[PDB]
């Protein structure tokens, strides 16, 4: 169930298997136990060491909000992955989930989400056009952050691998992680 | 969000912030990476370095099949609790999670899961002479194992605080766990 090439490791960001570790916003780094779990869990090695035969998860997704702080943390964990397990973004095992930014609450329908405003205005008119009624006032929400949204809303919404929005992160990508790193010093 | 009384660290053995790592089914076992990594993530330390000021999960849920092996890892992942981490035993940290051993399919109501055999036919009973229809065929599906049912069946079924069904470990518990695993050598 739970084999390497079948499996992901996902890093939520606060402050099919699914494994699910933390990394709150916090380059003696590597010894930040959260940070020791998430790099001993991809079981890799680091630097030299670095052994992709070795890697326990076909999948690494990384999930935070691109709307708060500025993913201090999502740069601080990419450029990590870049300058100490590079061949994991190189080989394509680097990913972005992206939460959803809203919920649009229909009256009797099952709640669909959207993660772009213009998914929504479209999901909205389809829904409307389609005979389906939204209160106007507090018909549609707005998730400002996420995890306060709801389990299962953060699961079938994230983690269902069919509904779930990701997006792989690039080398170049990653360069810039690294830049705005180095520039935040 | 992910704050460490706030948050679980979930063990899948396979072969509310709630963190999931696997441990699959193989005393040097200190040095698997999956061990390391559960242990790593635990973030208090082993042996005489055991801090439970350092501890990064209230909750430390155990889950695997208490109908398959013989839990060989959920015996063998409590002893190490046991004898290297025994407080966070002690403290009442750890757990068990059963899965649902049921899926009672109704045929047009939400399912309902059953967790012991008693809960099915109550559940059935309850169903039926409530008005609610289910194949006598196939309407009872038996999970073989678990993880082969489906994520948010897992999830909903076994993630959900609610829902859930979680018995704490005891010290007496965690003992046994440590001489089957002594026998067993």
């Amino acid at each position: 169930f739970t084999d390497p090439r079948k499996s992901e490791l996902y890093v939520v960001e606060g402050d099919m298997f699914q494994a699910i570790l933390p990394l709150r916003g916090k380059d003696r780094v590597l010894k930040n136990t959260e940070v020791q779990a998430i790099i001993t869990a991809l079981g890799t090695g680091i630097h030299d060491e670095f052994d992709i035969g070795k890697l326990r998860y076909h999948k690494i997704v990384l999930m935070a909000d691109a709307d708060v702080d500025g993913q201090h943390i999502s740069t601080l964990l990419l450029t990590l992955l870049f300058r100490f397990m590079r061949p994991l973004i190189e080989n394509g095992h680097v990913f972005l989930a992206q939460p959803p930014l809203y919920k649009l609450k229909w009256q009797r329908s099952d709640p669909e989400f959207a993660y772009s405003d213009r998914e929504r205005d479209g999901l909205l008119e389809a829904g409307l056009k389609a005979g389906k009624k939204i209160n106007k006032e507090d018909g549609i929400q707005r998730y400002k952050g996420l995890g306060e949204m709801d389990a299962k809303e953060l699961w079938e919404t994230t983690m269902d691998p069919s509904v779930r929005v990701l997006r792989q992160v690039t080398l170049d990508d990653a360069a810039a992680a690294d830049e705005l790193f180095s520039i935040l010093m």
